[PDB]
């Protein structure tokens, strides 16, 4: 809610290519098909394949910035990105080939940040993962047993058997319902009472242990990358040692491009934002285009009023933002910084129109 | 838990008649029907056409309050909403016109406050939705095609082809169980075991993603409406800085309707107002009458006993609510306010009866 | 994972007859059921019709604690629980009249605490509930049409209308797949993307509302119950005015029954309890049975050792209870009082073998 | 995301063959099977009763550490674990004993630690739990009736009764939707837009219950187990009263096994660890060999920097972990401690490559 994320954050061309690539599989897998775009498409792959073949190169030249780097995980696809179609190609000599197209699929996770944020903390939590997944399993063979018991009778074909039976188990269990076999009798019918009871309880916590940390991760992500952008501020030399881990948890960072907008004027009032790199265009008389390490928004949130400029994104400003709530909080916390910005709130007034 | 919603926050009748107004389609969608009320709910489409159509002029007349306003939301729907009837009337001779009933679907949504509050908060998390939205479909063909693998040979009617099982995925992944195609052999039944497992984790987090952080523009929807109706207390010249951002959190603001009972006595207390706009009737043989800025709850609160008076809404009261604790935590911030709230402890003992 | 809940908090017979009542009905239900049973159970309702009237008039007896009481709830059920059967018994002169056992079906809910615990908060938050009901309702139609423009051509058997999609809607919108009625086409089928996308969404954030401020009233219901049990300890003059909103999160209250156990000798020590109300079985050899406004556990806790006696319930005992961090918490708060529980630390190591 | 599990939390073979074992059921449970693997896993049962009986006396002998214990929870299966199949041997001549393989599935659940954690909570909130459970049942026939009321004239063969209805209730209910007998007329499809409308609220706050307070013991579990570790550090004498309650939150405690990485050089500084047991491999030309009550990593997180040494595990250490963040709190906290880290991120400096 407070924040303007811009510049194509899903911005690589790497990562792009995967979604149409893929789309060219299924016309091969459908039989009556002329062979007119049957093959067309089979062109699309050699760009793809040629297209980070072409990137390829440029990336094995790794003499950039070659210091102390680890991109196992970043080269690791990007080899066998032209590799296994290549094989595919011959040994393969049917069709099928195209069936290696789970290859690409890494691509996108190739540089996908927020990706080695998920595996980040499953490596501290799946203590709690295996206990439940073990008991998953308990409670999965303890009640698809209970069945075995009683259909084998008359559902043979159905019930006959053990696995047959922890089938119906998860598809009764797992939130699902497909409805292909389902008992006859009064008993069986009873202990489905527990087990919908049971997964949604049991799902009621695992699916729970994930978004519990991962949160806080994310929540940590807030501050990881913007303990950063904290010294560039000129005025930050006075920030009390507590006062930072207060606010870090509201503030993010992000981009806008050059020419975008990032506050129109008149608009209702409700942010305000720190620049640290970059220019923008404020929209007065005289545009008071201030640079690296500056500010707005204290004009309209001590008074609560409509916008006082267009301010547009001149150029590629890594930002950052807040709402009133936390500056108030700012605000309340020491009188020594609401001075300069009470001084600020009268010298923006002429400093907007004149220079 | 502790507010008094009332006069009627689903209010103007520009949000109510849709909802009948839709309903009047499906008799059209019917065969075997009589032309009576066929035609007869065809006029109740030019009722409303005819009435936010009479409306409509009211509000382009918006010379009200005339000085800066950003009325594109709220105007961009009042236009279509008659001019795509208009000439859906004519362009569209069969009766199918009636299939542009898809317009008034955003008539709720033009004053649905509380639906800028969604789209408020997908301007900065989405870059997670995102991540997790590829994701999504890393995991769809990643596994949607391990289908494929093997029951083309068996199910070529069902599973000859990848997005047909790209279908099954999803249905198999997002928690749905359709039920109408199925595997038969046991590898394939095998893999459904990660796959309620992936998308209830998986979704296990990225509907968590909504909550999660919307909760905190709820939570802080009582802040930003609620700076506000805080100065207009005579009493808060002396709450220090860090003391209000502490109180605001829990301290919700709405409206009650003249007329209407406020808290009824002999119920057992549990929770004290601030009046701020508005009059009361304080059911006492000297009605004490409280208008703007005042309160009450103290005597019940302190003792822990029921209510001292049938308190009635005389007036549309903007209120405002609170719970001991909350004022607990007050009487326990600050000995300096309790002197005064112990005084008024005293003194509508005898001034509920007196005047 | 801090409580001993005790004496049968599913306490009132009153509420336990309706489970045995309404399994009553089912056997009347049937074909080709004897008579024998049929009325042998017609007599347990006239059971439960004269028990509950059996009660009935010791609870019109309502001279007890007749001073200021609000029994419209609690009575509200009563009455009708004798009458509409009786009613019902006459003018439905068909077995039909049992069918209005839908009657005592409010009387679990006529005792039912934590019931009004659910209702109260309904009345803050269903603000959002209406927005999201509408939306809910908006996505519905907006997303239930679409399927109307294609299927009706080679499904109007299934999809010749609108509300036949309406249908479709919600069962593909709210998790469910009942699986009686599906496209054929593959733009209807790319549309069901979102769909699940959004319903899991959507309920992502609406059930989400209910346990978001639900958790803060039953988080409150440790408070509001539990400033009581405060001025009884006779230790707690000293506590400071921040200090005790910090605590009472943590501290909950039950009871035990007389002649249960509290502590059994052995275990680990993980918990400290404070005694209000009540005595108990202290086992040594001089049994240190402690009345009202006492506490146990300091000798283990700052020890971290078994237990050191077999406290058993010798009466009734209103019971708190606490853990150690939270008492860590509070020998860390306040030197003041470690003193006395060191003190308390060796007087009950003497003390429990001595008088 | 701030820890390292590792050395086998799924350890005890104990645990680990009720996994193979429970598989060699099935064959038996299939026509049409040779007798040769048959019995041949037949034998494999023997085996892990022989192994388990191996075991068990080694477990009778409760001489070790026999001072105060609590094992009738460990033994209490050890004893069945070996008597059920023995019985069930003779007395069930048929194949069918082996049905009494529901016997093992506790055996993971013998030593399951997190187990007990499950139980801990459900006695202080099934308050709650049995408040809902009445509840879904009110619910269920409130609404399980109401289907009666219709469907008896047209669907005697699937709804002339009432538990057939209460079937469907809990699969309509249940986030289910299985699919075998769905209404046909309006009115009896209206009512299920409020049925999922109440499951996902009712599971929307009932397994909510489970992950609310569950979250609070596992949180929890990282202070119990982590009071611990604390006056073993040599420097903690000096840390405040409530200094220690705002870190052991985050701080877990694991062990690594010998042999294993700790922290690999080169790759991104982003955590640093307490040792408190153990020894470690620090990959300097002085391998800098920290044994019991050690930490590293400030050398990178003061600087934020890759890491400086490639620390391995030479044994099994029994870790602490720690991100930039809580120790950027530790040292805004106190600038008593900042004073010595300073030192050691000189000291360490040199110290690193000197001895
Ligand atoms: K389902
Ligand atoms: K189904």
């Amino acid at each position: 809610m407070s924040v303007l994320p811009f510049l194509r954050i899903y911005a690589p061309l790497n990562a792009v290519l995967a979604a149409p690539g893929l789309l060219a599989v299924a016309a091969l897998t459908i039989p009556d098909m002329s062979g007119r775009s049957r093959l067309a498409l089979a062109a699309l792959l050699a760009v793809i394949w040629g297209a980070y073949l072409l990137q390829l190169a440029a990336t094995l030249l790794k003499r950039r910035a070659g210091v102390v780097r680890d991109r196992t995980p970043k080269i690791a696809i990007d080899v066998l990105a032209v590799l296994v179609p290549l094989a595919a190609f011959l040994l393969d000599g049917s069709p099928d080939w195209s069936l290696y197209c789970a290859v690409w699929l890494l691509k996108p996770l190739r540089d996908s940040t927020f990706f080695p944020v998920l595996g980040r903390v499953l490596a501290n939590e799946a203590r709690n993962l295996i206990g439940v997944t073990t008991l998953f399993g308990v409670v999965l063979f303890a009640v698809a047993l209970a069945a075995y018991v009683i259909e084998r009778d008359i559902q043979p074909e159905k019930f006959g058997s053990i696995p047959q039976a922890m089938w119906w188990a998860v598809v009764t269990l797992s939130t699902t319902g497909y409805g292909d076999t389902i008992p006859q009798s009064f008993a069986g019918r009873v202990l489905a009472g527990a087990v919908m009871m049971s997964g949604i309880g049991i799902f009621g916590l695992w699916a729970g242990i994930l978004a519990t940390g991962f949160y806080q991760e994310v929540r940590r992500g807030d501050f990881v990358r913007n303990w950063q952008l904290v010294a560039a501020v000129p005025l930050f030399q006075k920030l009390g040692p507590a006062v930072l881990v207060e606010i870090v948890r509201a503030l993010r960072a992000r981009t806008v491009p050059a020419g975008a907008v990032i506050c129109r004027i008149g608009e209702p009032g409700d942010r305000m934002f720190f620049v640290v790199e970059g220019s923008v265009s404020v929209a007065t008389p005289n545009p008071v285009e201030l640079g690296p390490g500056a500010f707005f928004g204290e004009m309209a949130l001590i008074s609560g009023e409509p916008r006082s400029a267009t301010v547009s994104a001149a150029t590629t400003v890594s930002l950052l933002s807040l709402h009133s709530a936390d500056f108030q909080m700012l605000c309340s916390s020491s009188p020594e910084i609401a001075e300069i910005f009470r001084k600020t709130a009268l010298e923006r007034r002429g400093a907007a129109a004149s220079a």
